[PDB]
C-alpha cells in the first residue's frame, strides 16, 4: 500500500497463506529463482524455535511505470508447521493481496479449512473481511497419487466459489507464475 518517493517506487505486499507444509516456501523459492539478480532483494528468513517468517521483494518485469514510479512486489509467508498464531496475524499487516496455498492431500483437507478460518480470523483483527482483499486459491500438490478432486478442496476453503482457483505443482513450478499473475491482476486493478 506504500509509496516511496526516494527510490521512485510503489510497494505491494503479497502474502502466501495456508496450512503448514502446503507449499508456500516452494512457491516463493520458485518465483525467487526466475527473477534476475538486479531486480530482487535478498530472501530473508527470521525464525525463533516456535515461529518463522520468510520474505523477499522484487521489481516485476511485467509492469508499467505509473508516472515515473516503478512497482515493487514484497512476498511474505509463514513457512513450516505453526505452533503460534502471532506470526500469521502479523504477516497480514498492510497486505494487498493474498495467495492461499491449499494442500491436495486427503489428510490435510481439515487443515485447509482450518487455515482459511484462521486467515479470516486474523483479517478480522485488522477490520477486513474476505471480500476486502484480493485472494486467490492455489490447489497445490496436484501430483500426489491421492490428490483430492480440486472441487472438493475448493469447497472447504471457498464454498461459494468467490475466489479464483488455480491448480499447481509448486515443486515443478507448475501453476506458480500463473497463480502470482492472478493475484497481481486483482491487486493492480484495484490500484488503477
Ligand atoms: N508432491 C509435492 N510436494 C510438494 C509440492 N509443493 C511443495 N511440496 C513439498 O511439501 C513440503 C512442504 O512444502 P513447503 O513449501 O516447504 O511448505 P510451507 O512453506 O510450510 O507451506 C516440501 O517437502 C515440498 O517439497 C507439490 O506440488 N507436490
Ligand atoms: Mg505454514
Ligand atoms: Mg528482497
Ligand atoms: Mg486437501
Ligand atoms: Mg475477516
Amino acid at each position: 500500500s506504500t509509496i516511496n518517493f526516494a527510490n521512485r517506487e510503489i510497494n505491494f505486499k503479497i502474502v502466501y497463506y495456508g496450512p503448514g507444509l502446503s507449499g508456500k516456501t516452494t512457491n516463493l523459492k520458485w518465483i525467487y529463482s526466475k527473477v534476475p539478480e538486479g531486480r530482487k532483494g535478498e530472501m530473508v528468513s527470521l525464525a525463533t524455535e516456535d515461529e518463522r517468517t520468510l520474505f523477499f521483494d522484487f521489481l516485476p518485469l511485467d509492469i508499467g511505470e505509473v508516472k515515473g514510479f516503478k512497482t515493487r512486489f514484497h512476498l511474505y509467508t509463514v513457512p513450516g508447521q505453526v505452533f503460534y498464531n502471532a506470526s500469521r496475524k502479523l504477516i497480514l499487516r498492510g497486505v494487498d493481496g493474498i495467495v492461499f496455498v491449499a494442500d491436495s492431500a486427503p489428510n490435510r483437507l481439515r487443515a485447509n479449512a482450518e487455515s482459511m478460518r484462521n486467515m479470516r480470523e486474523n483479517l478480522a483483527e485488522y477490520g477486513l473481511t474476505l471480500d476486502d482483499v484480493p485472494i486467490v486459491i492455489q490447489v497445490n500438490k496436484r501430483d500426489l497419487p491421492d490428490a483430492l478432486p480440486v472441487e472438493m478442496v475448493r469447497a472447504v476453503v471457498d464454498p461459494e466459489g468467490k475466489f479464483p482457483v488455480l491448480e499447481a505443482v509448486a515443486t515443478e513450478g507448475k501453476g506458480v507464475f500463473e497463480t502470482l499473475k492472478e493475484v497481481s491482476r486483482l491487486v493492480l486493478a484495484r490500484v488503477a
